């Protein structure tokens, strides 16, 4: 139908957009800390721990399949990186305070893609 497709052009622009935005939240991790999933190799014992783990490449792949619905999943998915992080390390580390940095500059970006989403429809 003409409609499936309007409907796929509408996901395939959020998708667009949510691409940019996965970039903007991206450049806020400098380090690289959230970049790939935390190694089982090297933390055996993560899953007893954490068990939705997310990172930003695994974002990228769900995004790429047009996984993200709406803004909210992709934000959903974004928290997971933060909260899991700030659970799993103690506030004195390294990786703690990385996910504080990420969630405190990553709200403007958050703040202005929901306007437009709202916004472009």
């Amino acid at each position: 139908s003409m409609e499936q497709v309007a409907m796929e052009l509408r996901l395939t622009e959020l998708t667009r957009l949510l691409r940019s935005v996965l970039d903007q939240l991206q450049d806020k991790d400098p380090a690289r800390i959230f970049a790939q999933p935390v190694s089982l190799k090297e933390v055996p014992d993560y899953l007893d721990h954490i068990k939705h783990p997310m990172d930003f490449a695994t974002m990228r792949k769900r995004l790429e399949a047009q996984g993200y619905k709406n803004l909210h999943e992709f934000e959903e998915d974004f928290d997971l990186i933060i909260d899991n992080c700030m659970k799993y390390n103690a506030r004195d580390t390294v990786f703690y305070r990385a996910a504080v940095r990420l969630r405190d500059q990553g709200g403007v970006v958050l703040r202005q893609a929901r306007r437009e989403v709202d916004s472009i429809g």
